[PDB]
DNA sequence: ATCAATATCCACCTGCAGATTCTACCAAAAGTGTATTTGGAAACTGCTCCATCAAAAGGCATGTTCAGCTGGTTCAGCTGAACATGCCTTTTGATGGAGCAGTTTCCAAATACACTTTTGGTAGAATCTGCAGGTGGATATTGAT
């Protein structure tokens, strides 16, 4: 396989240390670094199966090694690493209670937001007890689908089955529940440098940029892209200027502040949208320019390799070609869901029943 | 050697090709109503193709089942020839019912409107059924004679 890569690595350090070159020089340099390690991630760490499909899956921000993980029956899990102290679990109704939506709370880590296929978009926490329903249905056969949250703004949202997206404070204090889209919204985000500029995703084969202060008119929005299929996701950068999106058929688009419109690169993967497999999320990388997706063959995709196998890839974000491949057999599931530590050391997989950590090995000899 | 079957010829004769004449129904023309097609919202049903257990499909050992073959025994249908008998047929005397054609009276659908049951929508509990025991035939496996 490819991976090549060269520099004069250390001399750039010292260039840093002199003022001549500039720090994204740096950054280039490091991240090249950073792939190079990550080459050493092939040996995976650990596996963790349970009961019912995975669908949603979140980091905990402050610790490494900590993550929640969401199932198909509304089985919540709670997993952290060289603890070993049994994990800790949580039931639910097991048939049509899907949880579908998990971020953390940014202010109490041992609470949790939650949307599910039940109709309730809660804040609970790991040891069983609801602390506060945010929203409802009050009528079955119309769920939620998508939920995001911000600390800065203090905000919540999530999204419908139908094309209506409700917006919360962390109070309550409900002013929103217009309708956005036609279908259901299969992801969303707030802007982590931004407050008050938002992004929706649906099944419309459209996505939407809005201005949650400035706009109240139904549909009096900012800008709206187009695709070609539907979208399974638009996630923001951390840095906030690169917004990624991933559809359902073949496609990832990367769009910039820079004219939000038009798209600055295409990058052809193949992730095609199946019923009973769990949707896929392209991710960034919380402190590099790069993409991580997971693979899934299509034989009738255009692939530039002769070998496609089933496979975690990882591409450059500002050129549009990819950069790495982790493999392993014993896992020859397919990886719907794949999220990089925001610590930047470790890496977490959601495969259909089974939790993946790919992180570094060393310890050779122990004194 | 056969010995009716088919090939050949020839009288004949009656269905059959062909010509004539009456007739009911097919085509054209202007009009209309009414089935159908089309544009377009929307809803709902099948294609979907992993990730996974768990009954179901495959495959290999042993054992039994029976089937296409043998040969023999039994015996029952084929057919000659002779002779009876009702079929043919034909032939015509007898008749009544088929079909037509005129007369009478039934008796069905056209239409408007106002109920009236029928079909879902939707919950509650009654019956079927998984599961678990548990009786008792029962059905094969040895057992006394």
């Amino acid at each position: 396989q490819i991976l090549p890569p060269c520099r004069s690595i250390v001399r750039t350090l010292h260039q840093h240390k002199l003022g001549r070159a500039s720090w994204p020089s740096v950054q280039q340099g490091l991240q090249q670094s950073f792939l190079h390690t990550l080459d050493s991630y092939r040996i995976l760490q650990k596996a963790a199966p349970f009961d019912r499909r995975a669908t949603s899956l979140a980091w905990h921000p402050t610790h490494p090694s900590t993550v929640a993980v969401g199932s198909k029956g509304g089985d919540i899990m709670l997993w952290n690493f060289g603890i070993k102290d049994k994990p800790t679990f949580i039931k639910g109704i097991g048939a049509g209670g899907s949880i579908t939506g998990l971020k953390f709370n940014p202010l109490n880590t041992n609470q949790f937001y939650a949307s599910s296929m039940e109709g309730t978009t809660r804040l609970q926490d790991f040891k069983g007890n609801i602390l506060r329903v945010f929203a409802s249905s009050d009528t079955i056969n119309i769920w939620f689908c998508s939920l995001d949250v911000s600390a800065s703004s203090r905000m919540v949202v999530t999204g419908d089955n139908v094309g209506n997206v409700i917006l919360l404070n962390m109070d309550g204090k409900e002013l929103w529940n217009l309708r956005m889209h036609k279908k259901k919204v299969t992801h969303v985000a707030l802007n982590p440098c931004c407050d008050w500029f938002l992004a929706t995703a649906s099944v419309d084969q459209t996505v939407k940029i809005w201005d949650l202060r400035q706009v109240r008119g139904k549909a009096s929005f900012l800008y709206s892209l187009p695709h070609r299929h539907p979208v399974n996701a638009a996630c923001f950068s951390p840095d906030g200027a690169r917004l990624l999106t991933t559809d359902q058929k073949s496609e990832i688009r990367v769009y910039s502040a820079s004219q939000w419109d038009c798209p600055l690169g295409l990058i052809p993967h193949p992730h095609r949208h199946f019923q009973h497999l769990t949707p896929i999320k392209a991710a960034w990388h919380p402190r590099y320019n790069l993409i991580v997706v997971g693979r899934y063959p299509d034989p009738n995709f255009k692939s530039c390799t002769p070998y496609e196998l089933r496979t975690i890839d990882v591409f450059d974000g500002n050129s549009g070609k990819m950069m790495c491949q982790l493999y392993d057999p014993e896992s020859s599931g397919i990886s719907s869901l794949n999220e990089f530590n925001p610590m930047g050391d470790t890496l977490a997989s959601a495969m259909g029943y089974h939790i993946l950590i790919w992180s570094q090995e060393e310890a050779r000899t122990r004194k």
